[PDB]
């Protein structure tokens, strides 16, 4: 059997990795749970899971929970703030750790679970994106191996061959065969949007994925591309792909999740019901399998599967992310961050949709700082473009 | 480096096979070319490859080759019949063994590689649907590895784990997280004909497919989808798949070439141009990767990828081979021979093209034979279905 620390165990993909515990009682066992806010989730999944430990970032939820806990006679123990997420990960009989926290927040506890040489389910892609080649060389120091969850990157990952797979970010594509990495693809709710009506969308509009039901802040991300634009620089960093060797196509029907281009004209590919379950599951259990609760998909009463080039005055964010890539590793925590705010700001009916893309390019033209050269460093950098980016949001403010 | 004997040589197969070879100097080398009739074909072949031996199955397109040959001053040797086929692919030198002669004429040579432990390159699915577990047994007894050359067979090999690629038809694929192999596809260039017009359809006409350059004989094999019920059979060798693993779906558009459903709700399938240069490199660089000659497929040109369940009324002949296999080896030996004497006679303009159906199931029921215990039972029962095929045909002959 093997254990989890579960990060941001009320979200989206905390809930879908639970329901994959929930279909697989005798190989998994959840030891500790870590949220923020969600009190009433918290109490769902402790009263039910009996975790070893149940941590709410912000002190005030832990003292509701652990009313509610303590009432019923369960004996989860609650604890708070960061430290305590940091140690939940670190725990000596947890084998695994999903790491499905929102944004750059989830990177310090995502990295003592590297340091403490965890197997690593790694959702929270902000994390990666914002520490760029320093989360790399934590994973290789230590004795930590990368299960990439994000729907795109596992659909790659079980495309890739071998030494790939058991040397993620350190293998040579060309010496294994593999000539790109394609990137999918939905394109979000807005594909067919008229480009002048962009501006006039909602959050609400915004978070209705046609295919996924996910949180807030990645619906958003995938109505502007942001998020395959961080899905970019991230697949550059998990499979060491070069600008060449990375593509990336709109499917809308995100039945392909991705695909991997190979010498011989082969193309390797995932597919599935848009589902996290399923790729929560493949690295749970892999190399073997597991069911996840996910039915199998039913080629007979699908759409027509189609595929299109990224239109960068639809997706101004995609441009953004792609060539702060380029810029280097400032100027995407930069980015990474401010996108964090405006898509915030967005939800909060502060700014327009458009204005996430426009305000983005701002922050990084204000952003004027030194490449990281430790973890501290990025989170400085990370702290004074939510800064600048805040100023940005209020200057475009009813 | 690696050196090929080449089974059936001059077809459509054996020319995509030295093309890959054409287009790898350092990799490969032929040693040995075996063909038929085609004398043409096989001087251009030896000209260019400068094999150390070619074979003609029959003696006269031998003496016109040897004839040619010792005019240039090739160094090439030119032999004949069935025994030399043999004796070529068990050459010590020769490291893989294409085999890609069409019908069950290419069983023994092929089985000739197996006993001499060569890696098989295996294309040739009348061979083992017709031979079945003895086909197996053989490789099992012997030091040889199967490779699937046919674009399905191979599709589903590169989408199989690692442990089910390594003991290829032995393997257990719910122990390796496989719910079922999913055998597409594209449903022949009758597909969109009106049922009631059919019977009108010329042996030109059934020869055009919309996406595969092939022979004749599979060309009519995937107009009347008895291609799909040889590939059915096949896999059920190959991949040790029972009746509920296996599915069978049209897929028009032939990009997506097969897929493996997986316990997690993934399926794993393989995509690229319909062109058989990208599986032959498969296989021949296994478990590396070659260039094959062709081009990365363009995502952003295609037609939008369709699925539909096959319709027995217009594919009489999947049904008649899906049953064959319940029915046991000598029905499924006798059909293979009958759809071979029946497909022939329709390409000679002795039948119409729905007589094959017809005449295929008439010879099952007019069979009345033992299953076969040995090589030589099975090709006598192949012999004696042949003989009862025959006389059917000129039972609708003018
Ligand atoms: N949902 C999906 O289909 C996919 C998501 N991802 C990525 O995975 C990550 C998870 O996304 P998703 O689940 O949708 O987001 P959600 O908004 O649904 O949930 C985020 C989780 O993180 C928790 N959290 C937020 N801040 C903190 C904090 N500082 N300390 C501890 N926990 C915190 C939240 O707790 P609480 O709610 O209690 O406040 C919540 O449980 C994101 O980085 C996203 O980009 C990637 C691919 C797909
Ligand atoms: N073409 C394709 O895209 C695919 C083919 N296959 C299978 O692979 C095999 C090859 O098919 P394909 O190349 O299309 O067929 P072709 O008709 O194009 O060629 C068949 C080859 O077999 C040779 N041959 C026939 N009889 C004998 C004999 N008795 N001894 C030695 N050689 C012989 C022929 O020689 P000659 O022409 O000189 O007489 C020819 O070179 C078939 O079993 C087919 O079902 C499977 C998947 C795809
Ligand atoms: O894992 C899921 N995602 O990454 C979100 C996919 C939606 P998109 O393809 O529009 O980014
Ligand atoms: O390898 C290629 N084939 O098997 C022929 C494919 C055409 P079909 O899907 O119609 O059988």
């Amino acid at each position: 059997m093997k254990q989890l620390t579960i990060l941001g165990s009320t979200g989206s993909i905390g809930c879908s990795t639970l329901d994959v515990v929930r279909h697989n009682p005798e190989h998994f066992r959840v030891v500790a749970l870590v949220a923020g806010k969600n009190v009433t989730r918290m109490v769902e999944q402790c009263l039910e899971f009996s975790p070893r430990y149940a941590v709410m970032d912000d002190e005030a939820s832990a003292k509701l929970l652990k009313t509610m806990l303590q009432q019923q006679g369960s004996r989860t123990e609650v604890l708070s703030g960061q430290q305590a997420a940091c140690d939940m990960a670190a725990l000596e009989d947890v084998d695994q750790v999903m790491a499905a926290i929102v944004g750059a927040a989830g990177l310090l506890p995502t990295l003592a679970a590297i340091r403490a040489g965890k197997t690593i389910l790694l959702a929270n892609k902000e994390s990666l994106v914002t520490c760029g080649r320093l989360f790399m060389d934590a994973v290789k120091q230590s004795k930590a191996q990368l299960l990439p969850v994000d729907s795109e990157h596992n659909a790659i990952f079980q495309s890739l061959p071998q030494p790939i797979q058991h040397n993620l970010g350190y293998a040579d594509l060309e010496q294994n065969g593999v000539v790109s990495i394609l990137l999918t693809g939905s394109g979000g709710p807005f594909r067919e949007t008229p480009l002048r009506d962009l501006a006039t969308m909602t959050p609400d509009q915004a978070c209705r994925h046609p295919n996924w039901s996910m949180g807030r802040k990645i619906s958003v991300d995938s109505a502007t591309m942001m998020n395959k634009g961080l899905e970019y620089i991230e697949a550059r960093w998990l499979f060491n792909a070069s600008a060449s060797q990375m593509e990336v196509l709109i499917h809308p029907q995100s039945v392909i999740h991705s695909m991997v281009r190979y010498q011989d004209g082969s193309v390797l590919a995932q597919l599935g019901e848009p589902d996290m379950r399923t790729p929560i599951a493949h690295t749970m259990a892999w190399p073997n399998r597991v069911n996840s609760g996910v039915k199998p998909l039913d080629f007979c009463k699908l759409s027509a599967l189609t595929f299109a080039a990224p239109d960068y005055d639809r997706y101004p964010c995609l441009k953004l992310a792609m060539e702060a890539f380029e810029q280097g590793q400032a100027a995407t925590t930069a980015l990474n961050a401010a996108n964090e705010i405006t898509v915030a700001a967005f939800l909060a009916q502060q700014i327009r949709f458009t204005d996430i893309a426009a305000l983005n390019l701002s922050v990084l033209e204000k952003m004027d700082m030194r490449e990281p050269q430790c973890v501290d460093d990025v989170l400085s950098v990370d702290a004074n473009a939510r800064e600048v980016a805040r100023k940005e949001v209020m200057r475009l403010a009813s």
